């Protein structure tokens, strides 16, 4: 098991009003 | 086992209203 | 188990106003 | 199990009116 | 268990309005 | 020229990641 | 000419990560 | 012209991460 | 010409982490 | 001319982490 790197980016971001995860072991992700 | 760079963004990102998610186990996702 | 910059910003974020996790092990994420 | 960088910011951060998390174990993210 | 750097920022914060957490056992994060 | 309750919410609403307009002359909405 | 209550919410909102405007004249709202 | 009440929030709001604009003339609205 | 309660929160508000205005005349609103 | 009340919270509010005003002549507004 070797996790690297799993969301990228290259350039600039303007905003976040969502969900931004790299990793998500089950759970419940509601936007 | 080797996970990398799985969601790439190589240019500008303007917004997230949603949700991004690199690796997601199970789970629910909602948007 | 090897977790590494699981979530990479390479360029400028302009302003957070959801949810950035890294990892995250079940558990109920709402945006 | 070896966790480093899980949350990276290479660049400047304007503002932070959500949730940055690096590593969250079950529990529930409002944003 | 070895936990290293798990929130990172390689430049200039400009404000803070919201929730910084390295790592977060259960518990609840309004934001 | 009588304008009253041009958008009318009679009970909750969860979120608005989008854009609500009760009277828009002209103009471009991007949604 | 009698503007009133435009946009009307009755009940509680959750959040709104958009735009609520009552009257725009013209101009762009992106959302 | 008259005008009076355009928008309404007739009970309790959770947050704002938007934008609520009575009246705007014109303009750029960005969410 | 005859301006009045442009914008009206009868119930309690949590937060605003965005922008509340009541008037904008032209102008650039980044939310 | 006859500006008045534009901006009107009825009941509390919690917090101001962005920016209400009730009078903005163009300008910038960054929240």
């Amino acid at each position: 098991v070797h996790h690297q790197k799993l969301v990228f980016f290259a350039e600039d971001v303007g905003s976040n009003k969502g969900a931004i995860i790299g990793l998500m072991v089950g759970g419940v992700v509601i936007a």
